[PDB]
């Protein structure tokens, strides 16, 4: 079907032939508009648009995005989009038709939890949900297991936290019996991700575990996906993320020592951090509460881990505590599943985000006269106040899964708005990854990413009110994310206008930013993910970067001994026979970058971002002395997420 | 220490070393009491009564049941009997010496969680659990697992049964996923059951499931114990129980279709029994809302999984329904763990069983002048009504471990008494286990400990009113258990009178007799399991039965080529060179006897018993044939459990 209401109208109508049972696939408020304003929304639309999607970014549309009725397609990706985006509005048709635009034109998207469920009747659009272990119990546990077998039953991955649960051996009161410790309660929740696909379909199971490197479980813990196990001892479905306080790090610098605890025997220590977490620490240490042992063993086998599985992730506890706008509300526990998320989780709290992309290649423009480009920070920060409304009325017609998750959102209103194409962008530019441009270029996207999705929540919190816990806050009292990090910003836009006005009529979002992954919602547009530099030359159906074939032919240099060294030198082309070094500079791939550039850039652009950002680590050629460089380096530099995966070669 | 008040306060005043936390092993009242009645207390015990334990059965009680402090001994057996008499009695002195003296004499002794927990702080003592699956959702299988879990950190075994939970590919409503089934859920349960040790100790795993055979995800139920697995698709630690009605025997008899549903596509059917459920099932049929098969396909599966794994258990919902004096209550739904009890259960219901086992020996009597010894069924009835006594007691004060429990309990008072040492009866009294004297015995045995649990529950019920649910009842209405199976009683004892009080004066308890396996606490005794033929007359240490033996050396032909016969023929004694035939017919083995008279003796008894009662069966060459005829057999004898284990060589 061409027209789009006729379209919505089968979606609305359906019924599951198996059963007899109407099983509606829009909801009725989204139904009620789209037939109280046909004409505009179906002239709105342009299918000349479809078109824009490459033939895989087409593809991941079909397979797992258009709604499907009886297993054939239903929508176009033009249908999608405005489901989309009167999902997100509602009634606000100017705003619906001012996104179906933009995205149509692909400024920006949605994370896949919005694009799966926005219009649909059970409209869960999150894509991240943070869960405390309730209690130190069986029911504790298992309360927490209910919450996230109830949250599996949607889209969103789920970052727990496992701090407080008793060690191995630990007492249990009435009876001789002993804790089991993490590793048996670690495989419970592995066998309820198993089970939860939402019934038998294909993104199944991921939790990530957050630890504290002092948790006398510890060595188990980091090893949860070793491959060649002792079998019982494993969760190969979960991630281990290590959430760890500076003073470990101080401790395997020092080459001193490290104490295991078992919460139980030294209560209070994932609920500080800093100095009065070192304060508390070093206190049970020398009463003899826990296990002392040799900093840098610990350090090994996390280092030993990471080079085997990836994992486990790296999280900075005191820079995420620090450097948190969320800091009134206590000590935040943990990231996500993708470690781009810093967001306060309780019992009764489970941490949510909204998340979208802009992409990024969209802004640049030749516009000037002939071939010189330059690039539209204009229009960046015009897009990025697009988004972040967007994602503020996402919050409030969003589905919540749990309770816990509706009392968090409601409560603090984060955002997380994030990248995708900065590898495009720069390659379109010319400019090489590594070079003096890029790095500027990166720190202005940034800047004027954080200022707009700044300056719009500032807008929302003047028509609406200030988040409930606004007061308090380091936004309340100027201090903006950069001022964590004691810098002044870069300076492109007012600073001092923006603050002026959130301490007078504060921001709607206690939070706004956390470039994400994009993993899928990359390939829809047809981008590099994220931030991160290309990982091949060669896609693969197998295809060539485009940027680099065009310049080849430009050159006349490509035969078929080029097409062959890229499949030989997996899509890199240093040190192959006739290609300028511009070129060289220009198409490295991310094995060829030095990761302390990488760090760098991370860096910079980290002082315009609230939460964090998954950030991968690529090491060619690992040693345990190489990789500790990078930790430390990381860490030295402020950074929240020191390491998502460790991918190698 | 020798005197019993000291080693209570030892007990009491107990202090965790390892955590310097206060860690009492007696609660307050039992503590109270003895203080208060030290010189009472202390000299009632005769620790000369020690030495009634054989070698192995004080092993069993110091292994597993005597107070430990420090991981050394604490308790004397005669210290662990009078704790367990006060916990039982509290105030009531009178009563506790009086169980004192019975239990410590061996006239019958109480489950193993009496004997762990009787008087010491958390006092659950019930050994029996039967759980309803709560919804068909996500959060009802998480409530129930919660449960399970809860119910799992103490002592006892459960029974759960699922037949309301959609089957395979069934459709999940809001997402065009489907139901994963039965497996993958069950498989969340059994790492539920590896998990809750109690913490590090011996008794670990076991939950039985209870499954009619129509839910369309049986063949893989079934089968949830095979060894030779694809791996994933198994349960090693949870037992399948199959809850048959009727109309499936008939089918598989008829040789004609059986029709596997999912509840969803034909609701009710576990909701009732009998005509009215073979009406519903045969209109869901009809209206071809399931899967038709032929019948046998499903029988020889069942056999084939029997035959390996000594499992599925079978237990015939009609008879159960049927002659059941809690069918007022609403429609039983399961068994048990060993499949004695059968109780009502429901969301809010979880039906619970305190156990205790009358030891059978110990009546008989040579009383008459020398040699020739009777059977006094008068003490017999007397002790029965003691047992009884004390169960009621510790209904009230149990410490119960979810609230489910604590409702079912209160409102419906269901207690269970069975028995050990049947097949030592018939030994010492000359008695063949297939003999018509034999017989008899096991008639009047079951009729007495019946009338005198009735008649004390009718005393009960005069001193503090029926239980909630009496009116009502069959019981209410004069029918009592054999009336149920259409049977005047054997009429050792007036129940003309009993009946007649019961119908004036209401019981106590719902139900009283459920004659369980009495696996470790027939060891404590040193009898025989519950009312079983001896399986070896060589016990292994190696011992050779006892009144065989004796037997032998009063014979003269006790040499050492009858020691060594007895290791080589797995402890049986037919045809073997030089022994009596009164012997061979004596000390038959339980694969050398009829498994029509185990039937037709356990379709005996079963008319004194208000309950059920854990049958299993010993096929020597077993083949289908052979099985079949058991299974159809026990069936049409009337009986409730058709099966417990199939043992097998
Ligand atoms: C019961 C049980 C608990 N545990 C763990 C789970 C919990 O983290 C921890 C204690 O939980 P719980 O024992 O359930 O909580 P509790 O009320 O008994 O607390 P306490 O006994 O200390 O007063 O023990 C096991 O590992 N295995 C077990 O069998
Ligand atoms: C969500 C989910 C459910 N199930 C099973 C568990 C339940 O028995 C059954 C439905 O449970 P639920 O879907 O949790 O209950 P519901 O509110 O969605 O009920 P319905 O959709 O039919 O209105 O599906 C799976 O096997 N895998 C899954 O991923
Ligand atoms: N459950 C689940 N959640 C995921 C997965 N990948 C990403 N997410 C969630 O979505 C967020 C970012 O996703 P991203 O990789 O950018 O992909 P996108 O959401 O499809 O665009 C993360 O913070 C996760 O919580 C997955 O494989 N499983
Ligand atoms: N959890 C658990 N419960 C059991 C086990 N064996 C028996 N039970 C429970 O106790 C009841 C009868 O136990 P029985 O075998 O006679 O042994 P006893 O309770 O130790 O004397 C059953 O109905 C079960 O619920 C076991 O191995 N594990
Ligand atoms: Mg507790
Ligand atoms: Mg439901």
């Amino acid at each position: 079907t061409k027209q789009f209401s006729k379209v919505v109208e089968d979606l609305y109508r359906y019924v599951n032939a198996a059963t007899g049972k109407p099983a509606p696939m829009i909801s009725d408020d989204v139904y009620n508009i789209v037939m109280e304003n046909k004409d505009k929304l179906n002239s709105a639309i342009v299918y000349d648009r479809d078109f824009q999607y490459s033939y895989f970014g087409f593809k991941t549309l079909e397979r797992s995005y258009l709604l499907r009725i009886n297993g054939q397609v239903a929508e176009r990706p033009q249908h999608l989009i405005m489901r989309v985006a009167l999902g997100i509005h509602g009634r606000d048709i100017e705003a619906a038709l001012e996104t179906y635009n933009l995205m149509s034109l692909k400024y920006f998207t949605h994370a896949s939890p919005t694009l799966f469920n926005a219009g649909t009747p059970k409209p869960q659009m999150s894509s991240c949900f943070l869960v405390a272990m309730k209690e130190d119990s069986i029911e504790g546990i298992y309360d927490t297991l209910k919450e996230c077998a109830l949250i599996s039953k949607t889209a969103g991955g789920i970052g727990l936290h496992i701090h407080n649960i008793r060690s191995t051996g630990s007492y249990i009161a009435g009876t001789n019996g002993t804790s089991n410790g993490l590793i048996p309660m670690i495989r419970v929740f592995n066998n309820t991700a198993r089970y939860v696909d939402q019934g038998g379909n294909k993104r199944p199971g991921a939790f990530a575990l957050y630890l504290e490197p002092w948790h006398a479980d510890i060595f188990d813990f980091i090893d949860i996906r070793k491959n060649h196990g002792k079998e019982e001892i494993r969760a190969r479905d979960l991630f281990p993320a290590l959430w760890i306080p500076d003073l470990f790090m101080k401790r395997v610098e020092e080459n001193g020592t490290w104490t295991l605890f078992s919460p139980t025997s030294a209560p209070g220590l994932s609920d500080c951090y800093g100095d009065e977490f070192e304060a508390l620490y070093t206190r049970y240490e020398k009463e003899g509460r826990g296990k002392t042992i040799k900093a840098q063993k610990l350090w090994y086998s996390i280092l030993e881990a990471q080079t085997e599985t990836g994992t486990p992730f790296v999280v900075y506890k005191d820079a995420c505590n620090r450097k948190s706008n969320q800091k009134n509300l206590g000590v935040i526990k943990s990231s996500n599943l993708c470690c781009e998320i810093v967001e306060y989780s309780a019992p009764d709290e489970t941490a949510v985000c909204n998340l979208a992309s802009v992409a990024l290649p969209a802004f640049i423009e030749t516009s000037e006269d002939g071939k010189t480009s330059t690039y539209n920070f204009k229009k960046l920060h015009e897009i990025a106040k697009v988004v972040t409304r967007n994602l503020n009325r996402v919050i409030d017609r969003n589905y919540y899964p749990v309770e816990e998750a509706r009392k968090s959102n409601m409560r603090h209103r984060p955002i997380a708005l994030g990248v995708q194409g900065l590898a495009d962008t720069f390659m379109l530019l010319r400019l090489p990854f590594d070079s003096e441009e890029a790095r500027l270029l990166n720190i202005q996207i940034f800047e004027t990413i954080y200022h707009a999705s700044m300056e719009a929540s500032c807008e929302l919190a003047q028509k609406d009110g200030p988040y409930e816990t606004f007061q308090g806050s380091p936004a309340s009292q100027g201090i903006l994310q950069f001022d964590m990090w004691d810098q002044k910003p870069y300076g492109m836009w007012d600073w001092d206008t923006l603050r002026k006005d959130i301490m007078k009529h504060g921001v709607r979002n206690s939070l706004t930013m956390a470039p994400m992954p994009t993993a899928s919602t990359s390939q829809i547009l047809g981008y590099n993910e994220c931030f991160e530099p290309v990982t091949s030359n060669m896609y693969s159906f197998q295809v060539v970067n485009p940027y680099l074939l065009r310049d080849l032919v430009d050159l006349g240099i490509w035969d078929e001994g080029m097409k062959q060294y890229l499949i030989t030198q997996n899509g890199s082309i240093q040190g192959l026979p006739n290609v300028p070094q511009e070129l060289k500079d220009l198409y490295k791939t991310v094995w060829e970058i030095s990761q302390k550039t990488i760090i760098n850039m991370a860096a910079d652009r980290s002082v315009y971002i609230d939460q964090s950002h998954s950030l991968n680590l690529f090491l060619r050629a690992p040693t345990m002395g190489k990789l500790t460089s990078m930790h430390f380096y990381g860490w030295k530099k402020g950074l929240k997420t020191g390491m998502y995966y460790l991918r190698t070669q």
